[PDB]
């Protein structure tokens, strides 16, 4: 029953995506338990052009300690979960917001639009990736955003 | 109900495939894949507001400018994702080509992209693309600010 197995995987994996996206507050300290032991999470859109990949369940748990300090009230909002033809691959469109308390920058408020990719193995997240426009994070940190000159464009 | 959803998804997938493969002079007719009131454009920009091109006529005009400023643009590494909504698709891909922006040195632009396609009655109602604008800054010779990471693990 290939189809039955795929349907079961997709329904379970959707519940894990829902739980990830709704993880807030102190529960963030245990979000890494939604990953495989060698699972990877992180931010694929950064200033430098290289992803910030947090590799393995142990490092993901450490990242959560940092995130609770630097993003103390972070929430995902406007959550739309997309199943796909691959029962082990989901996409999520959402927004996120909260205070930003980044080391060495003034405290501020950060709001952005996000896309997330979730790939699963044996019922847990093998790879989570998030994609956003870093210019909005620059603005939240008081960093000047470059302005493309548009005079020559329609 | 299921038969109508399956029919829609299979047809719409072919339109996404056609859109993603469109290059060269065929770009001048890509707007014909949209509804008359369809919208396309870039949702991730320096200013923080989307550049939305509204209506099939304006989309056709944009293609003229695109062939000037991105004369050889190709989408590569195309992965199409169907969803539970037969009228909504996502695409993960890369793109590459010369960038010839007015008042900037000619450059080469490469980036990773996500696209969203929503359909109505067999045609694209809304196309949106999402990327990291910092790579487009680099292709234009624009300095990218650097977030200080010393205080981070
Ligand atoms: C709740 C979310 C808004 C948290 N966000 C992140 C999530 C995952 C990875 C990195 C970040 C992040 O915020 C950035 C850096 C960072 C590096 C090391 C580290 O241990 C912690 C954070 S460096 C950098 C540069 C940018 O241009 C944008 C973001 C980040
Ligand atoms: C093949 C693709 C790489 C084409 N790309 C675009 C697609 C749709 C919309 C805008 C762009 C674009 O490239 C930007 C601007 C632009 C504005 C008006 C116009 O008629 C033509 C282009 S302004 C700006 C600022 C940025 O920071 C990044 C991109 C753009």
């Amino acid at each position: 029953s290939e189809n039955r197995a795929q349907v079961a995987a997709r329904q379970h994996n959707r519940k894990i995506v829902e739980q990830y996206m709704h993880t807030r507050g102190e529960a963030r300290l245990k979000r890494h338990l939604l990953f495989t032991e060698d699972g990877v999470g992180g931010l694929w859109t950064t200033d430098s052009g290289q992803p910030i990949a947090i590799r393995g369940r142990e490092k993901l748990g450490e990242h959560a300690v940092w995130s609770l300090q630097c993003f103390p009230d972070w929430v995902w909002t406007d959550i739309q979960i997309f199943e796909t033809q691959d029962p082990n691959w989901f996409w999520v469109e959402c927004r996120g917001e909260g205070a930003i308390v980044f080391p060495g920058y003034p405290r501020g408020q950060y709001r952005n639009h996000f896309l997330h990719s979730f790939r699963f193995e044996n019922g847990l997240i093998k790879e989570q990736r998030e994609f956003m426009n870093p210019c909005e994070q620059f603005r939240s940190l008081g960093i000047e955003v470059p302005e493309v000159r548009r005079d020559g464009l329609p």
